[PDB]
């Protein structure tokens, strides 16, 4: 259909917070939309408040890209042709595009208070609360000399055309606002700032930007973002207007967008508690897109062989937890195991829940509990019961596995255990078996649960054989012993 589009996307958050779900959604959206395209990713920081901004909450942003996998063309760190990529860098590219927008009369210095915005209001019988007038567009010479002799600040608004602004919208259809409807807006404050309504859509123009994605949230910057794209082609500083596609908002529980205040909002919290980038990135992609109707399980690559912007719906795109965990889950699970080892260990390690095994022997202990987990944090309560610190048994599983009846099981397990010549899983299973089984023809449950509650706290822990191997002969002696007290 069939030409592929030659695609400039971009990522521009502000570093304010930490990196918003939402927003991480936007970023795969544009990263998997370029490569998917053979197009260039753009990476740019919109820093222009010193007030809410930090440098902590930039170096986050790298960070979240980084750790998901989504490298940028063009932005921080890397430079590209366009630069600098943070906004608050670029002060002088944007006093000159003022300049320039100033002398053509697109733009125009304005002196109104909002004072006397809503007084005109009022003594035309028109809504005093509607905004400004246009009233500075009609200044004479004089009385706009007259204004700066008084020592007037003014502020740099747009002139609007007078047509309909519109654009047919790639998730959206088509959208306009009428012929008047807006009111030529504030590029700067009194102070000469500019304010995002000149530097987001200065950037897209002078970073050649062909294709907005952004969450439908900002859809009503658009018009004044085309009437400002616009003004910038018949100055000859920009020659297209980009195409416009917003995403559907992230959800929350109800109607209402995620919430920044939210901890699920947060991709880092996600982070901590043991997401992997796999994980995440697949449940973000489903945040606006489907990969398939018939599954919604897949990687990075996938993503970028199918992935196109005609694609997204506006369909509510609710945050569900357990669909995130779900997903994390499966792909914990599609991990190699020298991988999800190596993950693991540090995950645990990273959050102060060493598990006391040599480094072979966690190998072995990760193998078995890579299918029992949705998040790597979640290995700490199946795995803490080799730390013989963090062992205890649980009172409802030896009040019901310990009795009189359990206490005989142990006994003869313990004779059984002496026994065993090499201290391996085979053995130990062999040896108990022989006796609890063969011997004393007990069912399977009775044979093993007290053995299971004895050596490792509770009626549910991983493979029982494997696990008494790794406690060693000395620990699982012990507990056993102890246990039919
Ligand atoms: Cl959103």
């Amino acid at each position: 259909m069939t030409a592929t589009e030659t695609v400039r996307v971009r990522f521009c958050p502000s570093p304010t917070g930490t990196p918003h779900v939402g927003l991480v959604r936007t970023a795969l959206f544009n990263w998997a939309y370029a490569r998917h395209t053979g197009g260039t990713f753009v990476f740019r920081i919109e820093d222009t408040d010193a007030q809410r901004d930090s440098e902590e909450s930039y170096l986050a942003l790298l960070d979240a890209l980084r750790w998901l996998g989504l490298d940028w063309d063009e932005g921080p760190e890397v430079g590209g042709p366009y630069g600098p990529y943070r906004q608050s860098q670029r002060a002088e590219i944007y006093r000159d595009v003022l300049a320039r927008l100033l002398a053509a009369g697109e733009a125009y210095h304005a002196f109104s208070t909002p004072e006397e915005v809503e007084a005109r209001h009022v003594a035309a019988g028109r809504n005093p609360k509607l905004g400004y007038d246009n009233f500075d567009r009609h200044l004479t010479d004089a009385q706009r000399a007259a204004y700066l002799a008084e020592g007037r600040q003014p502020v740099v608004r747009l002139r609007m055309p007078d047509d309909d602004l519109a654009w047919n919208d790639l998730v959206r259809g088509p959208v306009t606002f009428a012929a008047g409807s807006v009111p030529d807006f504030a590029l700067t404050r009194a102070s000469g700032d500019p304010l995002y309504t000149l530097v987001n859509p200065c950037d897209d123009a002078l970073m050649k930007i062909t294709h907005v994605l952004r969450g439908e949230d900002l859809l009503p910057s658009t018009p004044r973002q085309l009437a400002l794209h616009q003004a910038l082609i018949r100055i000859g500083v920009a020659e297209r207007i980009p195409k416009f596609a917003h995403l559907p908002t992230v959800l929350g529980e109800g109607t209402k967008k995620l919430s920044k205040r939210d901890p699920q909002s947060n991709l880092f919290a996600h982070r901590d508690r043991g997401f992997i980038p796999e994980g995440l990135l697949n449940y973000l992609a489903l945040l606006g897109w489907s990969i398939a109707d018939d599954h919604d399980l897949f990687g990075l690559d996938e993503m970028v062989a199918a992935f196109d912007v005609a694609d997204v719906n506006s369909s509510p795109a609710r945050f569900d937890q357990k669909k995130a965990d779900a997903l994390n889950a499966e792909h914990i699970r599609m991990l190699d195991v020298g991988d999800f080892t190596v993950r693991l260990r540090d995950h645990l390690d990273t959050h102060g829940h060493h598990i006391a095994l040599d480094e072979a022997a966690f190998a072995a202990a990760a193998e078995l509990v890579q299918t029992r987990i949705v998040v790597l944090g979640d290995a700490w309560e199946l795995l803490k019961f080799f730390n013989d610190d963090q062992y205890v048994i649980d009172p409802k599983a030896a009040a019901k596995e310990l009795g009189p009846d359990g206490a005989a099981v142990l006994d003869a397990a313990l004779a059984a255990l002496t026994s065993v010549t090499d201290w391996t899983a085979p053995l130990i299973e062999a040896a108990l078996k022989d006796a609890l089984i063969e011997g004393l023809a007990l069912k399977p449950r009775k044979a093993f649960s007290p053995i299971r509650v004895a050596a490792t706290g509770t009626t549910v822990s991983p493979p029982l054989f494997e696990s008494l191997e790794l406690l060693g002969r000395d620990r699982s002696m012990q507990r056993l012993r102890a246990a039919r007290q």
